Protein backbone atom coordinates (compact mmCIF):
# COMPACT_ATOMS: atom_id res chain seq x y z
CA UNK A 1 0.00 0.00 0.00
CA UNK A 2 0.94 3.28 -0.50
CA UNK A 3 -0.27 6.36 1.31
CA UNK A 4 0.55 9.20 3.50
CA UNK A 5 -0.89 11.33 6.11
CA UNK A 6 0.98 13.55 8.52
CA UNK A 7 -0.07 15.18 11.43
CA UNK A 8 1.06 18.95 12.20
CA UNK A 9 1.93 19.16 15.82
CA UNK A 10 1.53 22.36 17.73
CA UNK A 11 3.34 23.32 21.07
CA UNK A 12 -1.96 29.86 17.79
CA UNK A 13 -1.08 33.28 16.50
CA UNK A 14 1.26 31.73 13.65
CA UNK A 15 3.00 36.63 0.60
CA UNK A 16 4.80 35.09 -2.04
CA UNK A 17 8.70 34.96 -3.17
CA UNK A 18 10.72 34.34 -6.86
CA UNK A 19 10.68 30.91 -6.90
CA UNK A 20 8.05 29.63 -3.67
CA UNK A 21 4.94 31.35 -2.38
CA UNK A 22 4.22 31.46 1.00
CA UNK A 23 6.61 30.27 3.94
CA UNK A 24 7.29 26.18 3.46
CA UNK A 25 5.92 24.49 6.43
CA UNK A 26 7.81 21.75 7.92
CA UNK A 27 7.18 20.78 11.35
CA UNK A 28 4.78 17.72 10.31
CA UNK A 29 5.77 14.61 12.42
CA UNK A 30 5.82 10.70 10.88
CA UNK A 31 0.32 9.72 18.39
CA UNK A 32 -1.26 11.94 16.45
CA UNK A 33 -2.98 10.06 13.62
CA UNK A 34 -0.25 9.90 10.79
CA UNK A 35 1.73 7.43 9.40
CA UNK A 36 4.11 6.52 6.07
CA UNK A 37 3.78 3.42 3.67
CA UNK A 38 5.87 3.13 0.62
CA UNK A 39 6.77 7.29 1.02
CA UNK A 40 9.19 9.11 3.58
CA UNK A 41 9.30 12.13 5.21
CA UNK A 42 12.34 14.90 5.20
CA UNK A 43 13.10 18.05 5.42
CA UNK A 44 8.72 18.17 5.66
CA UNK A 45 8.45 17.10 2.46
CA UNK A 46 6.95 13.77 1.22
CA UNK A 47 9.06 12.18 -0.72
CA UNK A 48 7.64 9.36 -3.69
CA UNK A 49 8.59 6.17 -4.28
CA UNK A 50 6.70 4.68 -6.86
CA UNK A 51 5.33 6.55 -10.07
CA UNK A 52 2.01 7.26 -10.39
CA UNK A 53 -0.73 9.13 -9.68
CA UNK A 54 -1.56 10.70 -6.60
CA UNK A 55 -4.30 12.56 -4.92
CA UNK A 56 -2.87 15.01 -3.15
CA UNK A 57 -4.55 17.10 -0.50
CA UNK A 58 -3.87 19.51 3.11
CA UNK A 59 -5.83 21.00 5.49
CA UNK A 60 -4.46 24.28 7.04
CA UNK A 61 -5.64 25.33 10.20
CA UNK A 62 -5.58 29.51 10.04
CA UNK A 63 -6.79 30.69 13.63
CA UNK A 64 -4.76 36.76 2.45
CA UNK A 65 -4.69 33.34 3.89
CA UNK A 66 -3.60 31.20 0.78
CA UNK A 67 -2.35 27.46 1.27
CA UNK A 68 0.14 25.91 -1.49
CA UNK A 69 0.68 22.94 -2.50
CA UNK A 70 4.45 22.73 -4.35
CA UNK A 71 5.96 19.56 -6.28
CA UNK A 72 9.88 19.34 -6.67
CA UNK A 73 10.46 17.59 -9.50
CA UNK A 74 13.93 16.95 -11.28
CA UNK A 75 13.08 20.99 -12.21
CA UNK A 76 15.91 23.10 -10.32
CA UNK A 77 12.30 25.39 -9.18
CA UNK A 78 9.24 24.14 -7.06
CA UNK A 79 6.41 23.40 -9.49
CA UNK A 80 3.27 24.79 -7.75
CA UNK A 81 0.18 21.98 -7.82
CA UNK A 82 -2.75 23.99 -6.06
CA UNK A 83 -3.40 26.64 -4.41
CA UNK A 84 -6.62 27.71 -1.76
CA UNK A 85 -6.87 31.14 -1.29
CA UNK A 86 -9.01 33.02 1.42
CA UNK A 87 -9.81 36.25 2.93
CA UNK A 88 -10.72 37.23 6.33
CA UNK A 89 -13.80 39.94 7.21
CA UNK A 90 -11.10 35.99 16.14
CA UNK A 91 -11.11 33.90 12.91
CA UNK A 92 -12.01 30.32 11.84
CA UNK A 93 -10.22 29.22 8.39
CA UNK A 94 -9.61 26.20 8.03
CA UNK A 95 -8.74 25.37 4.27
CA UNK A 96 -8.89 22.27 2.74
CA UNK A 97 -7.61 21.25 -1.00
CA UNK A 98 -6.93 18.29 -2.67
CA UNK A 99 -6.20 16.86 -6.18
CA UNK A 100 -5.18 13.87 -8.38
CA UNK A 101 -1.64 14.49 -10.10
CA UNK A 102 1.00 12.42 -11.72
CA UNK A 103 4.01 12.44 -10.07
CA UNK A 104 7.56 10.64 -10.34
CA UNK A 105 10.19 8.06 -8.27
CA UNK A 106 11.69 10.53 -5.96
CA UNK A 107 9.39 13.31 -6.18
CA UNK A 108 9.28 15.73 -3.09
CA UNK A 109 5.76 17.37 -2.54
CA UNK A 110 5.62 19.95 0.55
CA UNK A 111 3.14 22.41 1.66
CA UNK A 112 3.52 26.18 1.60
CA UNK A 113 1.20 29.11 3.48
CA UNK A 114 1.07 32.96 4.22
CA UNK A 115 1.00 33.52 7.62
CA UNK A 116 -1.49 36.47 6.98
CA UNK A 117 -3.18 35.36 10.59
CA UNK A 118 -2.30 32.53 12.39
CA UNK A 119 -1.90 28.73 11.71
CA UNK A 120 -2.59 26.21 14.72
CA UNK A 121 -0.83 23.06 14.07
CA UNK A 122 -3.95 20.80 15.99
CA UNK A 123 -2.94 17.77 14.76
CA UNK A 124 -6.45 17.27 13.52
CA UNK A 125 -6.79 20.42 12.66
CA UNK A 126 -3.78 20.72 10.20
CA UNK A 127 -2.55 17.77 8.15
CA UNK A 128 -0.81 16.41 4.97
CA UNK A 129 -1.26 13.55 2.78
CA UNK A 130 -1.39 11.60 -0.26
CA UNK A 131 -1.61 8.19 -1.88
CA UNK A 132 -1.70 6.49 -5.10
CA UNK A 133 -5.23 6.22 -7.34
CA UNK A 134 -5.56 3.61 -10.04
Amino acid sequence: RVAAHITGTRGNTLSKNEKALGRKINSWESSGHSFLSNLHLRNGELVIHEKGFYYIYSQTYFRQMVQYIYKYTSYPDPILLMKSARNSCYGLYSIYQGGIFELKENDRIFVSVTNEHLIDMDHEASFFGAFLVG
